[PDB]
């Protein structure tokens, strides 16, 4: 069958991997027992967008769910997937002569049927006419609330839709919940995605030298992943965060644009991934800018590879996430105190949530389509209502096939330690003349994605993680662009 | 007083830019007859965007005409100015505590106004009651037409505006025409823009080989100009055309994404372009993909080289801009008839508009904060509605400050020939025996950035050009 690929050595990818999708949703579906028979979904394509009131056009990247059951590139198409058969049927503009002078080739209808794999191509402005022809009993069209934007997803909508009978209720649910569950083609994606980014993280790790700016090396990891990868997209703003930054989660916005030099003694914190054909990798490393653990780095940094450990040495199915983001609590106020910033009972530091001081996020999220993946709050999963685990973007158990980042970190953030040295039920438990010294330190995260399995988990991530692989990699004297 | 810089060699561009684009906007504005005293200018900045219902971050990137007044890189600001006095006063988000541990230090609104050197800053939710203590005759918004996209501007607006006199006609045609004339301080980064540009652009000469993809050299080129440059954004989609790609003028969108294998003989178009500090330059440069300029390559290159070298010398204040397309279009036509590709009176393929044929987009547009920059076709200058003519950006005079591209090309487009070959009125002009030879050849385009002076031109572009300075740069030759 046909396959997606760019070329060199990119991965290809059959575009199998979406008819599978439709397939599993159509199972799904006629499951439910709310879904009518001869009932059809309708999807509706990300469109083409310029800047403001420019014509400064914004590079297009599909719609994730669209993207996810038809892995369309071009923008303006629509995609309906007749439930009982799984027929599938894509819509495409319609484009007018002068395209062949501007754009590109206008291709045929029979161009994408092939280069999609689908069952059937029509014009976007005959979708009602063709909807109509079929006899549908019901259009299940996409509705719902994304669980970390908070967002509600866009509803297909077509001129002459008003004649259908339309349901937006059931098909977010299901859609969601197939996504949650990777196939073995989705999982090859997100090895190659990480493979690419491991790759990139070593080279950048490598390139580090104090005197540069933090940018410098998003632009040689980004330019990594798309010369070598493919990656033209990143599966989000890369995190380039020196010294007091890496302490801030989600640095490197237009707020804060990765514009500090690297100073020697800092902490590098890198947390940058690309997506290859929309499927994203989300990856962090820290590491010494000048390539040496100082006493006090090496004690924080093996504080967070040691829960990073345990966390992925007690995954398995069954185990609740919320239970793994308390264990990461737990060990890193032990590991705390024994570097003398934390004095006293442990149990009383996780009674009094001590632990979301030093890791106000969570643990780790769904990966996929999208860095910070769908299904991690479905109805009947509540968020709890405390410190740090409020922050989880799922509270599920774990199942095989989820893909989850393992993320844990330990940051020196003065508001919240201000806060915890303010209140008599923490401030007993730390050291303020030992804490002084990390005062400034930053942060230290450690991100590997994982695939839950029958048994366990599967590492995707493959990037040096002890002080000693860190420090050999970085001295390593062998990528050099220009 | 305070620069906006990244660093390492990037260019330190002085608040005192955007002070001096209020101070023009408001002595604009007060030589308006509709213009009453105690008037406001009041804009709204951009807002951070998701990709589509996801919690996926866009990278911001300010509204031009926010950013030529305030040049603020925040997202979710408002600005305003008091047209009498030229007051300036940046309205930035009241940020949640929240924003300490996840986005950053919660900056002070003094830190701000030192940062922008503005005479006062306010929080956004408190709009309404600065604006009312103000006591204004009218608050002058933005509302008009690009016309090039088409698109309506997004007009400012805020919780109780309603109880306020608003005009929303004014403002847009004299801030446009502000922009279109480029001040001294401006220029300075435009020169800086072009430098970065023509720096990478010399990098992938250099770096090109048989076998690549054009993708791997989007990549190389965005890398020089953000870890040299800082150009973080790019000015638009890079286009990376190689062989038959090469005409089409757009080029490496998401339908089409630079995804060609570059093969030995090929032609390389490179239209690719960044931005600094929302400061556009566009350049493109032609070559061999292999590094050496066949007989029939060297031909088409140097008849766009001879146009773009004939529009820049002749132009300067008081030139009608169509004049320059058609002026393009004439020596296209006469070298493609020098190459044997056309025979016949060139007086007669122009009357029949074949120029367009070979060059169906514009000669050259404005530059500035917009790649394709306002300013255009304002009230009383039309388009032209003929092949070619109808697509400039601008009909414009020429006028010293303007910024413009200069962006000959020559395009074998299959569709566009087989309708001239079609058309008895044009048809005789084209000799078949030896076009053929040029089907699938592509196209070249040499576009320069000029800004119009009082003598003529200045040069923003510095990139090899000749046969002999594109063979020696992709030889790795210092220059
Ligand atoms: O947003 C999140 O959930 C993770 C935590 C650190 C940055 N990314
Ligand atoms: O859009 C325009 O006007 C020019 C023509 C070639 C590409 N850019
Ligand atoms: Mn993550
Ligand atoms: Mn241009
Ligand atoms: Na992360
Ligand atoms: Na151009």
């Amino acid at each position: 069958g046909p396959s997606f690929w760019l070329g060199n050595e990119t991965l290809k990818v059959p575009l199998a991997l979406f008819a599978l999708n439709r397939q599993r949703l159509c199972e799904r579906l006629r499951k439910n027992p709310a879904v009518q028979a001869g009932s059809i979904v309708v999807l509706q394509g990300g469109e083409e967008t310029q800047r403001y009131c420019t014509d400064t056009g914004v590079l297009f990247r599909q719609e994730s769910f669209f993207h996810w059951a038809f892995g369309v590139t071009e923008p303006g198409c629509y995609g309906v997937i007749d439930v009982d058969t799984g027929k599938s049927t894509l819509f495409v503009p319609r484009l007018p002569a002068s395209h062949a002078t501007w754009m590109g080739k206008i291709h045929s209808k029979e161009h994408f049927k092939e280069k999609y794999a689908v069952d059937d191509v029509q014009y976007v402005d005959e979708i009602a006419s063709v909807l109509t022809s079929q006899k549908p009993s019901v259009l299940l069209t996409l509705r719902g609330v994304n669980t970390d934007s908070g967002s509600v997803c866009r509803e297909a909508s077509f001129d002459g839709i008003s004649k259908f009978e339309v349901n937006n209720t059931i098909l977010h649910p299901e859609i969601v919940e197939c996504r949650v569950f990777k196939t073995d083609m989705e999982l090859e994606v997100l090895r190659y995605t990480n493979k690419i980014s491991s790759e990139a993280h070593r080279e950048v790790m490598k390139a580090v030298k104090v005197g540069m700016k933090e940018y410098e090396l998003e632009s040689l990891f980004e330019h990594y992943c798309y010369s070598r990868g493919g990656m033209r997209h990143s599966s989000y703003t890369c995190i380039c965060g020196s010294g007091e930054n890496s302490a801030v989660l989600h640095y490197g916005h237009a707020g804060a644009p990765n514009d500090r030099t690297i100073q020697n003694g800092d902490m590098c914190l890198f947390d940058m991934d690309g997506e290859y054909y929309c499927f994203a990798s989300d990856i962090t490393c820290s590491f010494p800018a000048n390539g040496k653990f100082t006493a006090d780095q090496k004690a924080v940094y093996e504080a967070v590879l040691r829960s990073s450990r345990a966390v992925m040495g007690a995954m398995k199915p069954g185990v609740w996430w919320p239970d793994m983001h308390r264990l990461a609590d737990r060990i890193h106020l032990e590991e705390l105190a024994h570097m003398g910033i934390l004095s006293g009972s442990v149990d009383a530091m996780v009674q009094a949530h001590l632990g979301a001081v030093f890791m106000p996020h969570g643990l780790g999220h769904f990966l996929g389509i999208d860095v910070h993946d769908v299904g991690g709050y479905p109805e009947g999963v509540e968020r709890i209502d405390e410190p740090g685990l409020r922050s989880l973007r799922t509270a599920r158990h774990l199942q095989p096939g989820m893909v989850l980042t393992v993320e844990p970190g330990i940051y020196f953030i003065d508001h919240l330690l201000d806060e915890a040295l303010a209140d008599p039920a923490r401030a007993s438990f730390l050291n303020r003349e030992v804490l002084q010294r990390f005062r400034g330190f930053g942060g230290v995260r450690i991100e590997e994605d994982v695939v839950v399995t029958d048994s366990g988990i599967e590492l995707l991530t493959c990037v040096p993680r002890t002080v000693e692989e860190i420090e050999a990699c970085m001295a390593g004297c062998d990528f050099t662009p220009f």
